[PDB]
């Protein structure tokens, strides 16, 4: 498909598919450009309350392609300027993000893949670094995330020795929430992001913005900014119906605003 | 109790109970002013060189009560300046605080046990973000605390999915550094908080300081902060009484100055 | 030796080795100089790819010498400035650093072995953080390292508890990756130096970059750094010499340029 990003609706999930299964859905500036076109529409449709990420084929994503470049003087500085709105658009997502790592993700595709807010794996997926073993160092956000995720010493070890990860080691590591087998990988991750999708929307991507954040923030700062966004997602209808539900205790019925 | 915290004093230590076991400590700005008020005594009297905080009853505590604010348009913003007192108040101690999580700690109640410097928690003792629940975001410090405690990826699941987690499960995360029977719990958190009301509390108080500024910055200035912080804690008699006692190979014998 | 610090080059490594037995290569400001020095030579030296830290007798290092300062008001604010160029030198060090903990490393001697890229441990071997004891603040960037590595909850109780570690104990957070029998462990650590002094030391030496500053930028800052470094990696030799192989599908040869 031109663009090679599958997209399907179901029950508030927007379905996006990496589709270059040929090329273990090697990562082109094209591919980029339309999962970009896709997150925006999935942020912008108020049918959609969640998004579900996943690979076509054998592989999550191997990566930036390789032959993409043709032998020329590399400008990456340039070039990230491309990943990085693509990265912007994933970190800053206004609604859940399940992905669904059913083989392989190397490289830019391991960044992909830990973007997710909830990750899950197929027995037999894997995981690895893979830039040091082009001389490059990681981008697409991988120097931000993975020190977050599993520590900087897994970090250290994971970058510098790019070590191929089973979907085992991987959930030791916080790599993953979930392993589950390869042939009920996209079932589970639907159903989760079904849950999600009837989840306080607001509340998620306020959340997602703190986490973002944390590292860097004062506890002063930390604590200033969760009284902003507390105030905001404390003026909307879904917190009205949490508190609701609490006091007769029944399971709300959240809207997403 | 006026105020819902109990305040009794044994052999260095300060002990404060949450005291609203009929609520489960559910947190009330009443409470938070007391609790306030009860950190600035302990932290002013200088018969007390640590701390100790439980709860009443069957909980630590259920976090904010959802009783507590009457169908008004709720401003957050604006109330988390209370909140935001005594979790300021707790992060920059200056005498250890040790933490006994007697039962069910869930929203601002699972924050203030996570400033703990050395937590315990009793066989049966559980934990919940809880805020996702009722359409809010984690506030009280649990956006700072929860990732640098249990890593982004734990604090991803945790939060939003609101996972009940058992004291076991806690332990595991590094929630709590310590499981005991729910019988032994007092007793055990007692004897470590006196054993700390013997330590070197100049050097407890400062050690603090660097934990909490230690992500946001450089390790230029982390350095720096480390040569003055450590200047301070070489000026004080404990420092020289550390010195003696190593020489000499014997126990020191700290007075916290 | 003059110094305390061994140095000897085999097969692109420099083998640095803490030279002070009778004291378990206690930190003095002279073996510090020493130190820098030799780390100045290593980085200069176009024949050095990979440096290898390790300690001679029974310890790594227990850390300063608490003979070294006799009885007068200490000044550590002034002194640490000289423990800080060593950690600022170790931090920056432009090629990858093994560290070969061959028994205890306690307070600095801590903080020097956790600055290791990849880190082994001799079975037998220990850790304790040590500062508390003498009533001092961890220091030479143990309070920036330490809650990276471990997580804030185990760094909490390592620094105010300062128990002694064992080596298995020590895999399991994260402080060494690697734990292999005393009479091996110089063969291992000096197999795995040789691997990184073939690898891409410039790829090395940005990602090492990259994960100093992680944790206090935005991601937007984060991606902006990765763009910049990325573009540096990219114009290496060693970065054309990956693309080649693996398009031919064989092993790189770097030449760490
Ligand atoms: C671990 C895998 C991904 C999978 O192994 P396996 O499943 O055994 O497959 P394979 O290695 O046998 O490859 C099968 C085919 O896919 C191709 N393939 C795999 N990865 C890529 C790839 N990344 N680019 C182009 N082709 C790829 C192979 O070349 C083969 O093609 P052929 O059938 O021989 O024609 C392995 O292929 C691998 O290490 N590939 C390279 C991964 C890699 O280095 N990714 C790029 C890291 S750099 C990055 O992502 C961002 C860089 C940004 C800066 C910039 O460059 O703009
Ligand atoms: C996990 C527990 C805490 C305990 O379960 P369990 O032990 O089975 O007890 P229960 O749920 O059966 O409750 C027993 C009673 O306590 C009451 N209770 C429990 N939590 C609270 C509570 N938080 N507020 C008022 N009442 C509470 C229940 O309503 C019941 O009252 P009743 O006997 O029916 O009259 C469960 O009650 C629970 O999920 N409660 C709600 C926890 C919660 O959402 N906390 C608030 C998160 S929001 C926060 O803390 C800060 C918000 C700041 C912004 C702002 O609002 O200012
Ligand atoms: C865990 C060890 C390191 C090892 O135990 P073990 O292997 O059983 O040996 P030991 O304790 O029996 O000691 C054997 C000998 O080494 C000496 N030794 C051990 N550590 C040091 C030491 N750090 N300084 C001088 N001597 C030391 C002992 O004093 C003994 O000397 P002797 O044979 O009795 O004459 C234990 O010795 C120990 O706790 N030592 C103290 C460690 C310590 O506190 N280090 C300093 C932390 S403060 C720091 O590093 C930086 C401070 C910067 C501010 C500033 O001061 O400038």
């Amino acid at each position: 498909n031109i663009g090679m990003i599958l997209k399907e609706r179901q029950d508030g999930v927007l379905v996006l598919t990496l589709n270059r299964p040929e090329k273990l859905n090697a990562i082109t500036g094209e591919l980029l450009d339309a999962l970009y076109a896709a997150l925006k529409e999935g942020e912008e449709d108020r049918e959609v309350r969640a998004l579900l990420l996943t690979g076509a084929g054998r592989a999550f994503s191997a990566g930036q392609d390789l032959t993409e470049f043709g032998d020329r003087k590399p400008d990456y500085e340039a070039h990230l300027r491309r990943y990085n709105r693509v990265v912007e658009a994933l970190s800053g997502l206004e609604k859940p993000l399940v992905v669904a790592v059913n083989g392989v993700a190397a490289g830019a595709g391991m960044s992909l893949a830990l973007w997710g807010d909830l990750r899950l794996a197929a027995v037999g997926a894997s995981f690895t670094t893979a830039f040091v073993r082009i001389g490059l160092v990681p981008d697409s956000g991988l120097s931000f995330l993975l020190p977050r995720l599993v520590g900087l010493a897994k970090a250290q070890e994971l970058l510098l020795l790019s070590p191929r990860l089973s979907a085992e080691e991987a959930l030791a590591l916080g790599l993953v929430h979930r392993v589950v087998p390869a042939e009920k990988l996209m079932e589970e991750a639907l159903s989760l992001a079904k849950e999600l999708a009837q989840g306080p929307t607001r509340a998620y991507a306020l959340t997602k913005k703190l986490l973002l954040e944390t590292y860097r923030l004062s506890l002063t700062e930390a604590l200033a900014l969760e009284a902003v966004l507390q105030g905001q997602a404390g003026q909307t209808q879904d917190h009205e119906e949490g508190v609701r539900a609490f006091r007769e205790k029944r399971p709300p019925r959240f809207q997403g605003r």
